[PDB]
């Protein structure tokens, strides 16, 4: 139940695909070499984000699992036996969905498209319609959303109420909330977040670093630098996500009363 | 001579420490300290849960035996009488007497009576000993200038608690708290900036036969911004003027409309 999992905290250069990839890569070494069996990428970590025109980024993204965004994340993850959630501009047909890739040592497992679009991502990417989807990766049941859908505490709750344990949070972050906001995302859902955030300035746009890993009992396990890449690894006890008891008079799953709520 | 624009309201919460089963002087203190807080022009004060009773009883009859009705009992009349003299608005966590049955309760009154009452849904630990779970939902009580939403301590645990309120037109969360844990003072700015509404959360302090309270009072911004915190253990009010439009403007930018961008649709399926 116990398992080392971690972020990567990476800056995408834009359009720059291979090198992005290359990046991604060392860096997941560096990970796999301290012991992580699971680890996250930063939202569009391919592509980068501040684009001017849909058409620069149609131009460069890969189709989900056929292209070579999620082929590299596979023959990466069958390299080193472990699995690997990432953010990636989805490619389908004549549109373009801000997605998430989950692969483990097998191949494609599956993919999410952020639901809850931010700013001008409006101008790029059609809004994701597959829903919050939970990825078996066999020693944990993994939730997957991206960047702002953290604003929305459904999101994480409903990953959670799916059976995820960990939520894989791929972000490109430019509020400065989101690092204050995700230990309670874990504490009141009592799971795991794993936020890979990236850093660096893009076009004039900063993101925030601090990509963070918090704990079912909002403990900061790890945070990352503002603007370096690292990586960050913790051991996670998984009991203690699916264990939803706070105390022996409290379970938050079984204390939930949906008939209050939104009516 | 110029305008100040927004819709501006002083607010407050009423940091205290109540004597266990000591109804009379728990109503004396909470005179002293709201006409404190009217006096730096609150409008909207909160008081603590079960200011009046307070918490850490050995027994079901303990609090059973003082517990008041609502809005027949004497905190509720105390509080508007209190509301009426001072011209403000209250809202109070109570132990509610109805029947046989112990309700955590949290009223609410004004210039002009008795507004409404708030069950506490979310049962903390003992609790479950005492009280009966809340059974009337999450309400939002209209104040003229300000929908304010009610909801108690432990409530602050579950998302849908304050999103429900806000969903029904909230822009005040008025919340009655006896913290015993570390973390709602880190949660309750995430509440206000996920539903762009202010929160008052009113704690108690104290030791009270053994269980320490966390004070904290803190009242938050729906940008998540702390306008005011209290000590861990002192009694305090805290007053700050807040600017309603806020609360009212869900646009986070102007692309993004808060409500407008939620997707049912995906949620709890
Ligand atoms: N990539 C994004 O969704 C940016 C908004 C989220 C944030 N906390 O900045
Ligand atoms: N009075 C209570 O509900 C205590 C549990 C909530 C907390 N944060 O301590």
């Amino acid at each position: 139940h116990m398992v080392k999992v971690g972020y990567i905290q990476m800056e995408p250069k834009i359009l720059e695909l291979d090198k992005n990839y290359s990046k991604a890569e060392k860096l997941i070494k560096e990970a796999s070499k301290e012991g992580a069996k699971l680890v996250v990428l930063p939202e569009l970590f391919d592509t980068g984000y501040n684009f001017e025109s849909r058409e620069e980024v149609f131009d460069v993204a890969q189709q989900i699992p056929e292209g070579e965004t999620t082929t590299f994340l596979m023959e990466l993850a069958r390299e080193l036996g472990l699995y690997i959630v990432a953010g990636t501009a989805e490619k389908s047909g004549n549109y373009l969905y801000n997605s998430a890739v989950v692969v483990g040592p097998r191949g494609y497992i599956g993919k999410y498209r952020k639901i809850h679009l931010f700013y001008r991502e409006k101008v790029f990417f059609e809004p994701g319609d597959l829903g919050f989807k939970v990825f078996d990766i066999g020693f944990a049941k993994v939730g997957v959303m991206i960047a702002f859908d953290w604003f929305f505490p459904e999101s994480a709750r409903t990953l959670a109420l799916k059976g995820a344990e960990i939520i894989a949070h791929p972000a490109n972050l430019v509020m400065p909330y989101a690092p204050r906001a995700m230990p309670i995302r874990a504490l009141e859902n009592r799971v795991y977040t794993i936020t890979a955030d990236r850093v660096g300035e893009e076009r004039g746009l900063k993101f925030i670093g601090k990509s963070l890993i918090a704990s079912p009992k909002a403990e900061v396990l790890s945070i990352a630098s503002e603007t370096e890449e690292e990586i960050g690894v913790v051991e996670i006890d998984l009991n203690l996500a699916r264990n939803k008891r706070l105390n022996d008079m409290n379970d938050i799953f079984k204390d939930r009363r949906e008939e209050y709520y939104f009516r």
